[PDB]
């Protein structure tokens, strides 16, 4: 008589899965320094330097935790991880009324440091 099927749905916000590992590795506490009150001890084995290692070689262990975190960042989620972070926050914080245009430059802080991504690079992969 008859004889018919067809199944298959999925959904994604980002690329295959940057947002995922973005939101764990790639930009992923430079917008949370700014956003929390100050950097501060977290995960990761990788915090037994004053100078930081894998920084800017100047103290400044807080942002070091972005670089390291950045150190992570895959090359194509870089700067998709920035329209996440810089982003959900605002979304989740009180980033609203017009104090959201304040993290835009804020982010930027970090972004200088070793946060360079969508918040003053482009896509690179």
């Amino acid at each position: 008589a008859e004889f018919m099927e067809s199944k298959g749905e999925r959904e994604g916000s980002s690329s295959q899965q940057c947002r995922q590992e973005v939101q764990r590795k790639d930009l992923s506490s430079c917008e949370r320094y700014l956003r929390q009150s100050s950097s501060r001890r977290s995960t990761g084995e990788e915090v037994l330097r004053m100078p930081g290692d894998e920084n800017q070689q100047q103290e400044s262990q807080q942002l070091q935790q972005c670089c390291n975190q950045v150190k992570q960042v895959r090359d194509e989620c870089q700067c998709e991880a920035i329209k996440y972070i810089a982003e959900d926050q605002i979304q989740q914080g009180q980033l609203h009324g017009e104090e959201s245009e304040r993290v835009a430059q804020r982010a930027g802080e970090i972004v200088s440091s070793c946060g360079v991504r969508c918040m003053r690079q482009t896509r690179t992969n």
